[PDB]
């Protein structure tokens, strides 16, 4: 009769009540000067990771990379963001945006970057961005002058060690970004899965009206999955004549994930990730198709509407 959840919306079938947040997770221990997986579109391409079984001899086209003006990284401490801002300012004189792609509630407690972690990092699964942000503001404010437990995850993604402290200061990422001289833009994307149609519609609208010399610094928790997906989408939108192969290879060779087909291998405990990786591969190709078919008329129809009439196939 009718499909309940179409390709690209698999996560909608999961139950949010089974992944509610339970601890303040430490996002970065702040020992390094910069966040992890820091990379920009001006960087040199390096050898591909063996896990993706790609052609190391292949030389991807760099067409349009000099004007792409994007970067990516993991989460960061306030000091690390300032170092990022300073490095990016040496590359551009345009506005620098901190594009926060995290749906999970996060912020800073006494300057320490933390996020309200639920199993699979799905504590805000199913919430609208409005609802997620409200949860985030409420949780951060409720921590002020209260005792909290902050810990890094260890064996089996469960707390291990950490610290206990009575919070004297709370800040949102928006505040920390503005303190580093960056503009802020939030897209609440769920970790480990393809961004929702509303996530992408929001990004495309924001992208279309950006200043010509705008620089976009994308980031998620670790700086791999969600960050690379949006870097790839921006590359496709700005350089539509570049082949899909070149886009996927170059975004991976500067330090990101490889969004093409490859032998997916997961440990038994991570078997739930397998189908979401397969979905991402199919959706990447579908987004490329959307751009090729709708750029000519200036995107009169958005991704969400187009996708409903042109469903992806597994």
């Amino acid at each position: 009769m009718t499909v309940t959840e179409p390709v690209g919306s698999y996560a909608r079938a999961e139950r949010p009540q089974d992944f509610e947040g339970f601890v303040w997770r430490l996002d970065n221990d702040g020992k390094e000067a910069l966040p992890r997986n820091f990379r920009t579109s001006a960087d040199a391409l390096r050898a591909p990771e063996k896990k993706f079984h790609l052609d190391a001899a292949y030389v991807p086209s760099r067409e349009g990379m000099d004007a792409l003006h994007i970067s990516g990284s993991s989460a960061f401490t306030p000091a690390q963001l300032k170092n990022v801002a300073a490095k990016l300012r040496e590359k551009t004189a345009g506005p620098i945006y901190d594009v926060d792609l995290r749906q999970e509630s996060h912020g800073y407690l006494d300057g320490i970057p933390v996020s309200w972690y639920g199993e699979r990092d799905w504590a805000n699964l199913g919430k609208s961005q409005h609802e997620a942000l409200a949860d985030e503001r409420h949780r951060l404010h409720a921590a002020l002058h209260k005792t909290v437990y902050i810990a890094p995850l260890g064996k089996h993604k469960l707390p291990e060690g950490g610290e206990v402290r009575r919070v004297q200061k709370v800040q949102t990422e928006q505040e920390v970004a503005e303190a580093a001289g960056m503009r802020y833009f939030r897209i609440a994307a769920t970790n480990h899965v393809w961004p929702t149609p509303e996530n992408i519609d929001r990004f495309l609208a924001f992208y279309r009206t950006l200043p010509q010399d705008a620089w976009l610094h994308f980031h998620c928790e670790a700086g791999v999955g969600r960050t690379t997906a949006f870097m790839v989408m921006t590359d496709m939108l700005k350089n539509p004549s570049v082949s899909l192969k070149d886009i996927l290879y170059r975004q991976h060779e500067i330090g990101g994930f490889y969004y093409g087909e490859f032998p997916i291998k997961t440990k038994d405990k991570d078997s739930w990730k397998t189908k979401y990786y397969r979905e991402k591969i199919v959706m990447i190709e579908q987004f490329y198709r959307y751009v090729q078919e709708n750029r000519a008329d200036g995107y009169q129809t958005p991704w969400s509407v187009w996708l409903k009439s042109h469903p992806a196939k597994a």
